[PDB]
């Protein structure tokens, strides 16, 4: 269980986001529902009023926490990976516009989830803005916890694959858009029960082994990193 706070530009803390820049949810409860809208970007997915701008080349960071800012984030149990896309505004991120600007799912050399290194990064994970064309865009930020997801939520609603997704309205300001965005996936459509990576055993299955859902990376992508780049404890 877990929620976006706001992000950052280029290690500038751009305050808090909720119901302003984020399509904020009401509360941290993840979606596990395939097939829903939900998918997209979660539960309340409508146009909030402000939409942060950035140009082509900085790092965005999002900040999640789990109840307050800065806390424990999300509970350790929850291992999975993270990824993030990019679609433009104009789709409100329906039909094939989704396009992974980064994924991270287990470093054999730590032995660590991406979950777990998000933790350490008090919530902070980034990607680096390609050069798109300039104009309005939705980030959606994916985390899944795998805990459960030894079960589908299609066959068994009180398990599965837990999705928790945040929308971010960003606007790219000064981009040369050398790299146009290419063709998206759609969500909800692009994870189904035999996808690679949401049916998982966490407890038998070696997570050298865990490889995550399609799609791959586009080449486009600057991407990117779960690591802190500001302190919110000194504001
Ligand atoms: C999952 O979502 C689909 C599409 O909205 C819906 O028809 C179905 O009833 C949902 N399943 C549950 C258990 O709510
Ligand atoms: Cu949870």
């Amino acid at each position: 269980h877990t929620l976006v706070w706001g992000v950052w530009v280029n290690g500038v803390d751009q305050g808090d986001g909720r119901n302003i820049y984020i399509r904020s949810p009401p509360n941290n409860n993840p979606v596990k529902n395939l097939t829903s809208p939900d998918m997209t970007c979660n539960v309340d997915n409508r146009v909030v009023p402000k939409s942060v701008p950035v140009n082509a080349g900085d790092t965005l960071t999002f900040e999640w926490y789990h109840n307050t800012r800065d806390d424990d984030i999300i509970a350790s149990s929850h291992h999975g990976p993270i990824a993030v896309y990019i679609a433009p505004a104009a789709s409100n991120g329906q039909g094939n516009v989704w396009v992974k600007l980064f994924e991270d799912a287990y470093n054999v050399t730590n032995s660590t989830w991406a979950v777990d290194r998000l933790i350490t990064a008090h919530g902070q994970h980034s990607v680096v803005v390609p050069h798109v064309a300039p104009g309005d865009y939705l980030f959606r930020a994916e985390i899944i916890a795998l805990h459960e997801a030894d079960s589908l939520y299609s066959q068994n609603p009180i398990r599965g694959a837990q999705f928790y997704i945040s929308c971010a309205q960003i606007t790219i300001n000064s981009s040369d858009d050398s790299t146009p965005l290419p063709a998206g996936v759609p969500f909800p459509g692009a994870y189904t029960d035999s996808t690679p990576g949401i049916q998982f055993n966490i407890y038998t299955t070696p997570a050298t082994s865990y490889v995550a859902p399609p799609p791959s990376v586009w080449s486009g992508a600057l991407g990117g990193s779960i690591a802190q780049v500001g302190d919110a404890s000194l504001e």
